[PDB]
């Protein structure tokens, strides 16, 4: 069932309708450049020309794929026309060859031939040398989980480590695919930013982050709800969702007012908890003393769950600018719980 397809829609993402790259380019599908044009209208029209008929911006998942074969093809051409990447492209079997077709997608041509070293231990079939080598590379460090995931292809030569996620990671999939990556993008008159500025003038406030805040502390909350000395609770901010089939629902996300003035302004904060990564705790309580065994698990998935998402976050760039993660420890050094009120009281005063 997978295929280089599948696997960059899992690393890279697939939009069925035009979004904006990190430069603001109108893309669509998997990361296919529209145009650098400002122009929408100048967008549709170049993706018309490439699907073939009048699209309004909006294109099928078959389309999406056919575009994506397309730069594929395009991407085997470039690396067949270059010496330092023909020879091990040539070496390698069709998994392997996606897998350094998935690096040439996300850092280029110039890139992946700067992994010299690696390169050729892959062109001598050391593939675990190979990925141990790749495993100690800036890449590897930005981009950590797509990495292990290319690094595994290599290393294998089976599409293996895009198949099921392990449960920390699974739960940060569903969470930004499902419900963040759904709610706050951009989008006709709707997605955080704007239903922000909808709310800022429709209650004469000003939030002080124009992001989404989501806490990710190293343990449930302690009533299992955000409290703090000088939060107030105010209206949630709401963005809506028209489905496939036609369907408005809404995303609420919860505001807080801060209770103290900060060089004599009042700021507002859309701030939530991570959800999965709390019903996770809850559910890992148990009636009898906790095991270091269970403390240990407790922390390891809170970690893995923090990578995947900031890494989903971040790579996508429609999302990037518009979530602010926050993991931390529910105490601080002298064991006193940490009050995000006050974390939020020293931002907003170090920033004004």
């Amino acid at each position: 069932g997978m295929n280089i397809f599948e696997m960059l829609r899992i690393d890279q993402g697939l939009r069925l309708k035009i979004y904006k790259d990190t430069e603001g380019y109108y893309t669509i599908g998997i990361g296919h450049l529209l145009t650098k044009s400002p122009s929408l209208n100048a967008a549709k029209s170049e993706l018309d020309k490439a699907i073939g008929r009048n699209t309004n911006g909006v294109i099928t998942k078959d389309e999406a794929e056919k575009l994506f074969n397309q730069d594929v093809d395009a991407a085997v051409r470039g690396i067949l026309r270059n010496a330092k990447l023909k020879p091990v492209y040539d070496s390698l079997d069709a998994v392997r060859r996606a897998a350094l077709i998935n690096m040439v997608f996300q850092m280029g041509e110039t890139g992946v031939a700067g992994f010299t070293n690696s390169l050729r231990m892959l062109q001598q079939k050391r593939w675990d040398e190979a990925a141990v080598n790749l495993a100690k590379s800036r890449w590897y460090n930005q981009t950590p989980n797509r990495a292990k995931r290319v690094i595994t292809t290599f290393r294998t030569g089976t599409w293996d480590a895009y198949g099921s996620l392990d449960y920390a990671a699974g739960m940060a999939s569903n969470y930004f695919h499902g419900y963040l990556k759904l709610s706050l993008p951009e989008r006709k008159a709707d997605g955080l930013l704007h239903r922000m500025n909808v709310y800022e003038d429709k209650y004469n406030v000003t939030f002080g982050i124009k992001r989404l805040i989501i806490l990710i502390p190293d343990e449930m909350f302690i009533n299992g709800v955000i409290q703090s000395r000088i939060l107030e609770k105010a209206t949630p901010l709401e963005t809506q969702f028209i489905n496939r089939a036609g369907v408005n629902r809404p995303f609420k996300h919860a505001v807080y007012r801060l209770a103290e003035k900060v060089n004599g302004k009042t700021y507002y904060f859309a701030m939530e908890g991570a959800t999965p990564m709390l019903s996770f705790f809850e559910a890992m309580h148990s009636n009898f003393s906790a095991t270091w065994q269970m403390k240990e698990l407790k922390r390891e998935i809170w970690l893995k769950f923090y990578t995947h998402l900031n890494e989903l976050i971040k790579t996508w760039p429609e999302t990037r600018n518009l979530v602010e993660l926050i993991i931390y420890n529910s105490h601080d050094t002298k064991g006193d719980l940490v009050d995000v009120g006050e974390m939020l009281k020293s931002h907003m005063e170090l920033k004004t």
